[PDB]
RNA sequence: UGAGGGCCUUGGUCACGGCCUUGGCUUGCUACAAUUAACGAUCAACUUAGAACUGGUACGGACAAGGGGAAUCUGACUGUUAACGAG
């Protein structure tokens, strides 16, 4: 049976999760607009801030790349360098007109985003 | 003086293009003036309410119903030949 191993708290509701292909860090987006990476010990390693509203989807691109989306109509491409690290936004991807709630990443460096603008 | 963008470039890395690093228009914090911004800019609102041409007025010049005047007698009856009566 699947047994309780370990649970770590957050500030507000958590809306999305990702672990990546090969890694141990857990990526979690919350409803306060902050994306947090964890190192399997309940400790935040990297924080991403800059989204206006709640986060709805977080995806893992590379060891130093992340893509996020939320209630604001913008995807965000973040980069980190490789205490608590503070990632910065490489780019803001605009043009949905309704909140973006899903994202997926392909092998050929492409991203698919599903939003509430029926598009 | 810190941040974010743009043009540069230096090495390692994966078949002109990614990945990791190196040094040089917007906004944030402080220092001296301005506080007559009592100025300027922009978006938005706005069209001409006037109609009618009635009469009576004071004045200037002819009509206006139609024979007049005076006094006595007489009939109800005041304050100067009093008046009045379709006698």
């Amino acid at each position: 049976p699947p047994s309780y191993l370990n649970s770590f708290s957050n500030e507000d509701w958590v809306s999305s999760l990702d672990v990546g292909d090969g890694s141990k860090h857990i990526i979690s987006g919350s409803y306060d607009g902050i994306v947090r990476t964890w190192d399997l010990s309940g400790n935040v390693q990297k924080q991403y801030s800059g989204h206006s509203g709640p986060i709805r989807a977080v995806k893992y691109i590379s060891n130093t790349r992340l893509v996020s989306a939320g209630n604001d109509r913008t995807l965000r491409l973040w980069k980190t360098k490789n205490n608590i690290e503070d990632g910065k936004t490489l780019a803001i991807l605009e043009g949905h007109k309704a909140p973006v709630v899903s994202i997926d990443v392909s092998d050929n460096s492409r991203i698919l985003s599903a939003s509430y603008d029926n598009s």
